[PDB]
């Protein structure tokens, strides 16, 4: 049975029945204000607080000011983790992706970090225009984390809730693992809910399951 | 946490609990005639009276006088506020846009602007055929406005009612914040909704609730 | 409250509250035998009876001929008006155009203009030429009434998806099938600054034109 | 608006009166809808009943299937043919050779109805320009005065009306032919959509293809 | 009143009302695996063992010992009938020059009755498919002899075929359906379209059986 | 009658009605996660220590070490097999197929195997841009059956009642199908395998039920 690491999200070690495959990548996918974010924060947090585990946030969009800014909404200091050398907050926006591979692996045997968060990778190929070599880049990626054995969640964008999985019908391929968040409206009103569609290798609940996110972070339903 | 300044839309600080957040950009998307320009205008208008925050209002298609005379149908006296000092429109009507977001930063320092709103981003990146670099561009935007320190409110356009949330399906995702004005169609009627999707970094109250255009700009009713 | 003036066209000045707004474009889309030629006609056909407001008719397909006999069957003598220096008809059959719109405006005084339709134009880069004709069309202070394509009844307004968004104001016709019948409705979905009704509303093509039900 | 009655029964009630003179009508509908024996019929009833020569143009079809699948309704073609009252033009980029090719055998046979069958295949054989082409055949057709009838082909029932989502707006008239699947069985109708300048029945009507031709149902 | 020629499948001749037009094109869309080749197959065999109608039958992707392996399966020795001359399986596996060997073929074998499976393999030359098409219709039409052209379609109530041109190019028009409701599948045929000539319209039940293909008429 | 070789996989016999044509390729078509894989696995392993059947498995996006790893999790020592020299994994990571045709043509002959796994076909024309794959599948497809082999090929999907492959041209070109669905009803899944064609045989019509326990794959034949 592979190893997984809990990630000590609310429900969601009952989901994937331990939490996720270690040295493995997880691709968080989800529409707009779906928790993309949140949850990769609460990944690389919790691996901190309960297994003191260094933790690297891979950001192409959002500043480490403000993801540090965001996170106080849920109580979590990022500010204190990244001087006391648990949190390493990369910053890789704009001015083969090989010269990014290896910055990240430079933090990673660094700061010996077990997890990884990379958020999010869709806007890589979105800010080069290059929708052509995605399968390709994504692999290079994937494949560069799993030599490391470090256990890795990705985030990706979609445009509907029940169409494609990510934006260009690949990543969901070139990944370990696979979870998908929905924000479905239905009636005027929203109703979030997290799915393990993918697990390699391992067992896991299927189908969706209820979350919300309040002031400690996620909180999945075990149904 | 994040702070947020009062827009002063009756319901509208109900839905988001205190405003948009100060010093971020909020996306306002819809398909014609939900709202957009409405809501970028009462957004400079209420801070400007209620709050003496000056304000900057960045059109591309519509004139400054089409704007202000748009604006008089509601009782605001636009033209008024432009004399005091209170109010600046920059026209932008006729692949880079750091001319643009220079200019922005120029009138923003130049009337010590605390809002800003751009109607509309979509229109600019059309009338250049330059569609392949709006994440890239629109991210060079929201990042300058974000340093200056700017409430700023963007207005895109959509196709359709429950499909994508802007054009081009990125705009989103390059907000920090994003609202949504619906004009739905059913039994030959229409509805008018807002949505607030997301506010990073803060609560707000989730799907869409009614509101109509008044006399007196948008209304919006909370429903809890 | 901006200025509008009257179309006559039965129920549309109870729908638009007053009629177009003064100066500004009116997109009118539709699909194929929606009425879109018609109200085009009958708006400067109006305002000619009505107020003496010269009007200009830009064609891009149909003849100037054809225009005049399809006119007929609803008693309307164009070629009279044409003869009294009162109606103009452009045929076209975009700075350049431009020119030759406007030296008719100022030629005839035309207070009214119907252009139909745009997007053959195109089909025979559209948001920079429709905002270039609307934009100068504005600045001569012209009333004008622009007819737009679709091939759905509830999909795009118009054909590109951009044209909605570069008039001021925006008059939808539809001629949905349902059951093997057809009906016909009209909508002002959008007015710059000004109040109407909203929603689709029922409508027939009789020997007196288009005649709009506004209901309440 | 003049209309000259094309004889198919029913279709002079729905459209009330039949067809405008002198103005192109568009027949659009799948495969098999009975584009092409509408076609026929119009030229067939013009000559056969008012001795108006007809002028039958086929792009796909030759001259001779034509004839062999008309011999199936009691329709001697030949027999027009030899007599000098129709026309079969086989027309098996610009399409202005078209034009004018037509042009000779209007003003040859001195045909008042014309029927093209079909011009969409015209522009597959790869110009999908297909507005500003079919313009100028209309707008050739409507100087020369003949009262047209041009079959176009669509993909869905309750789709676009022809293929490229244009022709219909370029032609005075459109006739939607359907041929709709429920249950799975077929049902035949016809439609008139648009006749500008004139007044003319809405919605679809039943009709059925039997030995003697299409035959409409005008519920009304 | 078009000559037919007896296609001698159970049940087709009744809802083609005496079979397939005679030196015309007849077009067998389908998705896959809705029996499009058992069709065409079944054309030739019927032909030969009946009517002693020497069989042309062109592939593109399939191999002619795969071809007779298939036949095979409900008893049908085509190595016998290739043998005697009364079949040539033509491969063209890798467009007027197809056209010569087909017309070559035809007339080299005095055969009757022609099948292509699939017209669609042979075309990124999508821009002339048509164009391409209609050459092979036309050269076969004026040969004088009954083809069958198999198609190939990606939904059941989608387009006819795959490019929306096959359908009008042909002079018949049989669609083959193996559509999905309540995790079952259910086979049936129906002709579309059959110039000069009447048939039955609508689905009609079929299944494929050890002798082939089945239909139902309900009428 | 089209010979079959047996799969061993519980209930699928009873589907295929004896399993795969023999030296004809199989297309398993399916959305991320439906058993595609998994499936081209107990392909090779049940025909190894069932049949003492050599088998090759073509693998373009996971590396040898992980489609081993992830096969303990069903007790199949896939790493033993591999020293045996029952089993070979060829490591096809990084428009010609021809130098892959050749490499498998070669472990084919060289192990002696009669079975073969191809996951997943899809990925090599997204990662060389290539979407010439009726032209390219075709030739994979024509080689493998002369060179005698009995092929399993799985393709991605998108939509569960869509397009079965990627390009809408795989399902013609292979021999047989085979769909693996995954589908969403009610905020809960259901998998259910269904055999699409098998040229030359029969076989049972429609959509199955099947799970994934702790031995592979179960269908349930009705
Ligand atoms: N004084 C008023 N009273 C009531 N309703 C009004 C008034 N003025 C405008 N409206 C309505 O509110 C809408 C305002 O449109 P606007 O704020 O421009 O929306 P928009 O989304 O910017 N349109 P577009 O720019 O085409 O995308 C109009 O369509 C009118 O129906
Ligand atoms: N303190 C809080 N309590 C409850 N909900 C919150 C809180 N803070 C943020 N949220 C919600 O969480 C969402 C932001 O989560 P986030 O992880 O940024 O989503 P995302 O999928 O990353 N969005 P994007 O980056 O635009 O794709 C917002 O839309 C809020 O509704
Ligand atoms: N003699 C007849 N008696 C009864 N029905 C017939 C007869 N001839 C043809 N039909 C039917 O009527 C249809 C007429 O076909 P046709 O007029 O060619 O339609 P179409 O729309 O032109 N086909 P296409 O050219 O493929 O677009 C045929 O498909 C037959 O089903
Ligand atoms: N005298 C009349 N009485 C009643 N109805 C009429 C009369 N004349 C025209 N119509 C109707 O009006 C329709 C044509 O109107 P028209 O204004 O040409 O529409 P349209 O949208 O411009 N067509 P197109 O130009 O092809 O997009 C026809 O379908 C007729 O049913
Ligand atoms: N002996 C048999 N008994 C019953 N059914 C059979 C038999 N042989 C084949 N079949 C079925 O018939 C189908 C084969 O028909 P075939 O003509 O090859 O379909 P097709 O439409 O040509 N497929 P494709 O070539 O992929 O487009 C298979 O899916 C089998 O299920
Ligand atoms: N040991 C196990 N016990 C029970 N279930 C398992 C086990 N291992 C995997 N699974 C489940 O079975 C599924 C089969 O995975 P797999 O065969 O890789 O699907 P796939 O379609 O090949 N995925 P992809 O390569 O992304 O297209 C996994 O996603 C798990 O949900
Ligand atoms: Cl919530
Ligand atoms: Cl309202
Ligand atoms: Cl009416
Ligand atoms: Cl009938
Ligand atoms: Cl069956
Ligand atoms: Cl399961
Ligand atoms: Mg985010
Ligand atoms: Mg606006
Ligand atoms: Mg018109
Ligand atoms: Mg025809
Ligand atoms: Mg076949
Ligand atoms: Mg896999």
């Amino acid at each position: 049975a592979i190893a997984k690491m809990r990630t000590m999200i609310e429900g969601f070690d009952d989901i994937s029945h331990g939490g996720l495959p270690i040295g493995r990548s997880t691709l968080v996918s989800g529409t707009s204000g779906t928790g993309k974010t949140l949850f990769s924060i609460q990944f690389l947090y919790n691996g901190i607080i309960e297994f003191d585990e260094p933790g690297v946030f891979v950001t192409f969009e959002e500043t480490p000011q403000d993801i540090i800014k965001n996170a106080r909404s849920f109580g979590w200091d990022l500010a204190k983790l990244v001087d006391e050398g648990k949190l390493f907050i990369l910053d890789a926006s704009p001015d083969d992706l090989s010269a990014l591979i290896e910055r990240i692996n430079y933090a990673i045997q660094k700061y010996r970090a077990r997890r990884v968060s990379i958020d999010s990778v869709t806007s890589v190929f979105q800010q080069y225009d290059a929708s052509s070599v995605v399968r390709r880049e994504l692999f290079r990626l994937v494949a560069r984390l799993k030599q490391i054995g470090a256990t890795t969640v990705m985030t990706t964008e979609r445009i509907e809730e029940y169409g494609p999985i990510a934006r260009y019908g690949v990543e969901e391929f070139v990944s370990d693992n696979v979870v998908i968040l929905r924000n479905v409206l239905e009636g005027e009103r929203r109703r979030r809910t997290l799915e393990i569609l993918k697990l390699r290798g391992t067992w896991h609940m299927k189908g969706e399951y209820p979350f919300t996110i309040t002031d400690h972070g996620i909180n999945i339903f075990p149904l």
